[PDB]
C-alpha cells in the first residue's frame, strides 16, 4: 500500500470563456502559472519532481513541446525533463495515467501530470502554402475543428457523430435541455457556496488599461432554465437535438497534480488527496462517439475490484448533455451521484486539460464531502474512453 | 527473464526527402502502412494489441490523434485504443519508452510503438485569422520552424544554438565537414551492400502517371567531400560552422515495432530483436542543444550497469554533425563505433519518427553482426536527451 | 457657353468610420445606391447615359470592373458601358476629369462619375501563396497599405514621407493640432446647422438583428481638444508630429454626379449646380507627399484665368493636417476660405471616393452660400495633384 | 491631317507563359522595361511626355498606381503625373483610348499609353483576416479568378458564360478546335518568319546561377493538331465545348505607344504608324460574354465610315475560339482577314496588356504589308466590347 500511487495538491485555474478574459493568455502560459503556484504552496523542492507531463490537444502554433514550456517558465529547474500528450479530451487524464505508469515501472519517483488549452489561441491552418495553391481559390483550416473536435476519419463534427447516439438510445431534446439546465444549477449554487475557492488558482491578466485578477470561472450561465434552451436551434444537423446551450463551449484552462506513491508523499510532507484504484482505457467504432466511457469505467471498476453501486459519485465529462445521459443510464448510475456539482455544459471543456480538471473537482469533493470512492471519466473523439477509479485519502 | 521489455519486428518506410517522394503522404498514412505491413508479415493476432502509440511533432493539420488514425487505417481493430506522444525530436524512442512503462506497470500487455513525420506537410500557420489583424501586415508562420525547430523560449533556430555548443566545445568546421562526409561515405556503402533491405518496408505511391514504388531512402548525397563541404555558406549564423551539408534535411517517415515482455513475445509466435536493459531522459539548459544525450546515456547506463567500453556501437542521432562530434569526444567513444553504418546527414531527420527509426536500424544492424550491446541516443530541442541501453535477443 | 461642361445633382453616402457601420457594405454596393437614387431624383432618362467611370483605389477583391458593378447594381440598362479608374486618393476627382474629356473629345455626351471606397473591405493579400513559401515564414499584407497609402518606390507609409514636408516647412506640432482641432469644430458645426443633408443620401444597412438607416456621418470627433491632440504619440516615425488626430482615418462612402456638357443638361432637365472652369494635374517628387496641389491648382487657376484671391473658397483634402497647412500658406489662401466647413480629419477619407466627395460639399455649399469661385484639389499619393476651379451656375 | 491623333513607337515585351520566364517580374516592372526601351529608341524629350496612362486589371498587391511605378521606373521625370485604367480584358486598348480623349479635349499633347499584367503574380485574397474567421474554416481567394476572369454578377467563370456563346450560336467543338489549331499555324509561320521581331523589346531577367535574355514569345504550341485537340477534356462545363487548347493561358507581358496629334508627332521627330480613325465602346448583357465585339466593331467602323469589306485585317482577341469564330461570322469577315498572323490562344492573353498588345501588333503589320485599314476589337468581361478603327500612317 505504501506503493500505492497518490495525486496530492490538485490546482486548476479559472476557466474561460470563448473570447474571454483568457483569450490572449497562451496554453503552456496557464500550464506554467499553476505549477509555480503548486510549488508555491507546497513547498516541494522543485529538485524533486522528476518529470512533467502535460496533456494538449491544440498543438498547432504553440511552439516547441508545451510541456517543455510549462516546466520551465513554472520555475522549475532546467533540468527537470518534460514531454506533451495527446489523447485528444482526454488528454488530461491521461497525463495523469502516464505518471502512474512511469511510478509503477520505476522510471519516475514524482511527477507533475496536468494538462492545458486554450481554444481561442488555436491557428488556421493554410496546407496549401508551402507549395503552393496554384490556381483556384483554396481554403485556410480552422485548427480547433481539423485537430480537436471534428472526427478524423468522417471530417464531421463529434457533435455531428452524437445524433448518432442519440438516435440510437433515443435521447429526447427535452431531456438533453433538462440535464443541462440542470448541470448549469448544479454548478452556479456550488461555485456560489464557495466550493471550487480550494481547487483554483488566480491568474493576474495583464492588459493596456490595466491588470484583471482572474479569479472564478466565466463561461457558466446560471440563469439557464429548460424554458430558455428550448428556444434554442440544433447546432450540427438541421433536424438534430444538440443545440449550443446542451454542449459545452470553446474554453481555456490548466490544472496540474503531484502524483506520487504514496510512500514518497508521506516521505516529502505532502497531503494526498486521492489514490488510483483503477485505470481504463476502451475503444469503440469512432462513429460512436460519447459511448467509449462505458467500457472504460467497467475496466476501471475491475481493477479497482469496486461495483457501480460502491462509489459515492461519478465525475464524467459533460461533452455533450446526450452523452452524459447514455452513459449514466447505461451503467445504472443515479443521477444524484452523476455530475454531482455539474460538468462542462456549465464550466466548460478546454480540451486537453478538462481531464486534470475533472481529477482536481474530484479530489477536493472528496475532502469536503468525506465520501470514499470516485470515478472520472471522460469520452475521448475517435471512440475512446478513459477512466480512473479513485478513493480518498484520509488526512495524516 | 519472463519480465524482460523487448522490441519486436521493427519496420521502417524509406526516407523521404524533402519535396520528394513521400511529399503528398501524410505522417499518418505512412505509420498506417507500417503497421499493416508488420501485422501481416508477423501474423500477429490483432486482438493481442493492447495499444498503439506513436510520436509526431508537427501534429498540426494532422487531424484528430495521428496514433488512432495509424492504428485504424492500419488494419487494426477499432477496439485498440492508441495516443500520441510529443517529445521532440525524440519522440519516436518516447514512444517505445512509455510502452516499456505501459507494460511495466501492466496496464498492457503488448504495444506498438513508433513514430511518424512528414515535414513537407507541415503547414502554415495563421496566428491572427481567428480574431483578425485589424490593420497592418502579419506572419504566417511555417509550422516546421514554430512547433518542431526552433527553440520556444527565444524563438531562434536550433541551428542558431547549436553554434554556442560548437564555440563551447571548440568544434571547429573542418571536423564538422570531416564528420558530414564519414557519415555519407557510410551510409552509401552501407545501402550499396544491401544493410537496409530488411528493416525497410516498401511503399507505392499512387500519382497522376501512375505509380512509384518508394524502396530504398532517397535523402542521402553519395556525392559528398569534405572540399565540397567546405565551400558551403553557413546556414544560422553569418561566422558560423554549421551549414546546409554538415546538417541533416526536412525528411519524411515512419517506423514502428511490437514492444511486450520477452515470454509474451514466445507465447505469441514472435522473434525478439533486442532486450530494453536501460532507459534514460534527462534535460539541461535549453541553449545547450545537442549535450542532453550525454547525461541521458549515462542514466541509461548506469540502469543497465555497462560501462561505455561494454557498448558494441552507438548511434546518437546526427542532428548536427557538431551534436554527434561532442557527445561523442565526451563519451570517448571510439569513432568506429559511433553511427557505424551512417546516420541522418545522410539518411534523414522525419523528427518524430527518428527515435524508432534508429531503434530499428540498431534492431537489424545487431542481427546482421552479432554485436551484443548497443545504444540508441538523441537530443530532443528545449535542452533534452533520451537514451536507451539495448541488448541483442539471439534467434 | 451652351458646350461648358457642368456638374449636375451630385450626391454622396454618409462616410463610415472604420469598423463603423458600412464595415460589411462593399465599395461598390454604396456606389450603386447613389447612382440608384441620382437616376431616381432626377428622373433622368437612362437610355441618355453613356458611360458610368467610377474611381477606386483597392480594388482587390472588389470583383471584376468596379464601376460595372455600380452601374449594373444602380439599374441603369446594360447596355451602358463603364470603366474604372486609380489616381489613387485623386480617383473620385480624376472620374469626372475622364468624364470632361470624354465629353469635350465627342465620345460621350453625358458620363456618371464618381468614386467609391470601403477601407475595411480591403482584403489582406497572400503573395507566397501561389506558387509556395517553400520553408521559413512569409507575410500577409494589408492591402489597404501595399496598394493605397505606402508610396510604392520607399514601401513607407505616406505619412512617414509627410514628416519630411514637415520639416521642410517647418511645420509645428502645435500648428497641426490647432488645424486638426479646427476642422472638427467647423464640420460639427456645419454638420448641426444642417448643411450636409442636401448632399448626403441615406443607405439602409440589413443585418441580423434587423435594419439600420445610416443618414449622417460617423467618423467625426467634435469632442477633440488641442490639448487632448497634445499628448497623443506619433504615428509613423519616433520623434514625429503626425498622430492618428491630426491625420484622418480609414473610411468608406462614396459619392457620385452627372457630367455633361450645359446644353445637354438643360436638354434633359438637369439642374447643372456647377461648371468646370479650369483643370490641373500635377507631379512632383514621390516623397514630397502633400505638396503636388500647390502646382495643380496652378494650372487649374492658369486655365480659368482665376487669380487665387478671385476664389471664394478652397476646399483641399486633409490627408494629413500638416499638408493642408503647408498648401494654404503657400498659395497665400485666407484660413477663413480653406476648407470652410471643415475637411476629412473631421469626415473621413475614403480614398477613392474623396475627390468625389469634395466636389459634391463644393457643389451644395455654393448652392447654400451663394460664393461664386471655389477649387477642389487634392495630393495623390506617389508625388502628384489634382486640382479643378469651378464657378457656380445659377438656379434656371 | 494636323489634329488626327495617331499612334507612334509601339512596342512590346515577349509575352511569358503561366509559371514561365515572367513569373518573378511584376507587371509594372514590364512596363517600366517598354517605356524605358521607347524612351532611348526614339530619343523623345522625356519633358514633352505630358501624362502615362496604364491598363492593369489585377491590381492587387502591385503597390500604389501601376501606372506611376511604370512612369518612375521607366526613367521619366517625376514631374510626368500618371494613372491606371481598368476595363479588364480591354484596359490595354482602354489606355489608347484615354489618352485620345485627354488629347482631343486639351488636357494633354502627348501621353504615352499601354498595359501590363503578370498573371502569376496576381495573390492570392484573404477576406477574413482583417476582422477574423472566428470559428470555422475560411475561404483564401486566387486574385486572378475574383477580380479578373469570373464574372462580377454570377462568380462563374468567363468561359462557363462563353459555353452560352456556343449554344447560341451553335458553334461546333469542331469548328473552335480547327480555329484554335489554325492560330497555333500562323503564328508559328509568322514568328519563324521574323514577323515580331520588330515589335518586341526583349527583357533580361536576373536569377540564380546568372542571366535569361528573355527575347521571343514562348506560349505557344506549334505542335497542336486538330486530332491533338479533339482528345482534351472541357475546362468550364462537364458538358462542354471550351478547353484548354481553345483557349488561352494565363500570360504576363506589356505594352506601350506614344499617343498624339499628327502635328505634334511630326514636330518632335516621331515617325507615326496609326491614325485612329474611329472608336466603338458597347456593352450588353454581362452573361453575354464575348459578343461585345459586334456592336463596339459597328460604332468604330460608323465613326471611320468604313464597312467590313473596305478593312484589310481584323485584329480581334481570342478570349476564347468560339469568341472569335462568333465575330468573324456575326460580322461577314473573310476568314484570311482576321487574326492573320494567329492570335491569344497561341501568342497568350495577359489580360490588361492585350489590347495595347494588339495595336501594337496592327502598327507593325500594316508597316510590313502595306495594308491600309484596321480594326483591333476585344472582349472585356462583364459584357463590353471595345474596338478602335485604324489606318496606316505613311513614312516621311
Ligand atoms: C474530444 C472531444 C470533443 C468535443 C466537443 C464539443 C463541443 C462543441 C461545442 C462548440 O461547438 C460550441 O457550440 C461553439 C459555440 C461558439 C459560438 C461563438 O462563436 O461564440
Ligand atoms: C529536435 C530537433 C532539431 C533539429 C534539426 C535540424 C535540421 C535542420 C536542417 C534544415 O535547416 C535544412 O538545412 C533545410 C534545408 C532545406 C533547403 C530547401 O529548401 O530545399
Ligand atoms: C493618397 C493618399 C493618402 C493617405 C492617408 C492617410 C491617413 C492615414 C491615417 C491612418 O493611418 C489612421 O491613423 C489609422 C488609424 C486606425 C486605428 C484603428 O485600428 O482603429
Ligand atoms: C476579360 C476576360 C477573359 C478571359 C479569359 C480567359 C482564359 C482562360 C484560360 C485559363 O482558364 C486556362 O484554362 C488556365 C490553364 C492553366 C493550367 C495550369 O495550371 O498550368
Amino acid at each position: 500500500v505504501k506503493d500505492e500511487i497518490v495525486i496530492s495538491s490538485a490546482l486548476r485555474t479559472p476557466i474561460g470563456a470563448f473570447s474571454g478574459t483568457l483569450k490572449d493568455t497562451p496554453a503552456a502560459a496557464l500550464g506554467a502559472h499553476v505549477v509555480k503556484t503548486l510549488l508555491e504552496r507546497t513547498g516541494l523542492a522543485p529538485e524533486r519532481v522528476d518529470e512533467v507531463v502535460m496533456g494538449n490537444v491544440l498543438q498547432a502554433g504553440n511552439g516547441m513541446n508545451v510541456a517543455r514550456q510549462v516546466a520551465v517558465n513554472g520555475g522549475l529547474p532546467v533540468a527537470v525533463p518534460a514531454h506533451t500528450v495527446n489523447r485528444v479530451c482526454g488528454s488530461g487524464a491521461q497525463a495523469v495515467v502516464t505518471a502512474y505508469a512511469q511510478i509503477r515501472s520505476g522510471l519516475s519517483n514524482l511527477v507533475i501530470a496536468g494538462g492545458v488549452e486554450n481554444m481561442d489561441q488555436a491557428p488556421y491552418l493554410m496546407p496549401s502554402l508551402r507549395h503552393g495553391a496554384r490556381m483556384g481559390h483554396t481554403q485556410a483550416l480552422d485548427a480547433l475543428l481539423r485537430d480537436g473536435l471534428n472526427d478524423a476519419f468522417s471530417d464531421q463534427h463529434s457533435g455531428w457523430h452524437t445524433e448518432d447516439l442519440v438516435a440510437k438510445y433515443e435521447v429526447s431534446r427535452e431531456a438533453q435541455d433538462r440535464f443541462a439546465a440542470t448541470s448549469q444549477q448544479r454548478f452556479a449554487a456550488a461555485q456560489a457556496a464557495g466550493w471550487f475557492e480550494g481547487e483554483i488558482v488566480p491568474v493576474t491578466i495583464t492588459t493596456r488599461k490595466g491588470e484583471t485578477v482572474f479569479a472564478k470561472d466565466e463561461a457558466n450561465r446560471p440563469d439557464t432554465t429548460e424554458a430558455g434552451l428550448a428556444k434554442l436551434r440544433p447546432a450540427f444537423r438541421k433536424d438534430g437535438t444538440i443545440t449550443a446551450g446542451n454542449a459545452p463551449g470553446l474554453n481555456a484552462g490548466a490544472a496540474a497534480m503531484i502524483v506520487s506513491s504514496h510512500a514518497t508523499a508521506t516521505e516529502l510532507g505532502l497531503q494526498p488527496q486521492l489514490v488510483i484504484r483503477g485505470i481504463g482505457v476502451a475503444a469503440v467504432e469512432p462513429g460512436l462517439f460519447g459511448f467509449g466511457p462505458v467500457p472504460a469505467i467497467k475496466l476501471a471498476l475491475a481493477q479497482a475490484q469496486w461495483q457501480v453501486q460502491d462509489v459515492d459519485r461519478f465525475e464524467v465529462n459533460e461533452a455533450f448533455a446526450a452523452v452524459g445521459l447514455v452513459v449514466r443510464d447505461e451503467l445504472g448510475i443515479a443521477p444524484e451521484r452523476f455530475n454531482v456539482d455539474g460538468g462542462a455544459i456549465a464550466h466548460g471543456h478546454p480540451i486537453g486539460a478538462t481531464g486534470a480538471i475533472l481529477l482536481t473537482k474530484v479530489a477536493h469533493a472528496l475532502r469536503r464531502t468525506s465520501e470514499r470512492r470516485a470515478v472520472v471519466s471522460l469520452c475521448i473523439g475517435g471512440g475512446q474512453g478513459i477512466a480512473l477509479a479513485l478513493e480518498r485519502v484520509k488526512l495524516a
